[PDB]
């Protein structure tokens, strides 16, 4: 039983994690990986020292191409300086840049609560597709 993709979850460092859930990043870039469904909720995971999904927000579009066109039409959107962006993307000619809307702050949900949904969660290095039974769990702890 396949996930729908509906609903993910991604890691970010503190300090993007909450310029995203603030609205104040609207773009977030990755290498080409597996890609959410265009509708999907992505709720955003927060690292050390914080640990703990801090809020959501949801897609308008994915846009993939040229690194170089990426940064210029979205790098203002995206919070991180020019040279974070061309140091991770070293070594490829593709990105994907995800465009988010509606964000949402939550009271932060840590990760001990969400090993009580998900035994083994741990903190996704792309994306993790949550299965409808986390999700209404997730949904439930939301303030
Ligand atoms: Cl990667
Ligand atoms: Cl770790």
């Amino acid at each position: 039983d396949i996930p729908d993709r509906k609903e993910a979850v991604i890691s970010l460092w503190p300090e993007f994690a909450k310029a995203i859930v603030s609205g104040k990043k609207t773009v977030e870039f990755r290498r080409r990986i597996p890609l959410p469904a265009l509708s999907a909720r992505i709720w955003i995971y927060a690292t050390r020292p914080v640990k703990s999904v801090i809020g959501f927000a949801y897609l308008e579009a994915i846009v993939q191409g040229d690194v170089n066109t990426l940064w210029s039409r979205y790098g203002r959107e995206a919070f991180l300086s020019e040279q974070q962006y061309r140091d991770y993307f070293e070594g490829t000619e593709k990105a994907t840049a995800f465009l988010l809307r509606d964000h949402q702050p939550i009271r932060p949900i840590n990760l001990d609560q969400l090993k009580e949904i998900r035994a083994n969660f741990q903190p996704p290095q792309s994306l993790t597709w949550l299965r409808k039974e986390e999700t209404q769990k997730l949904v439930s702890l939301t303030s």
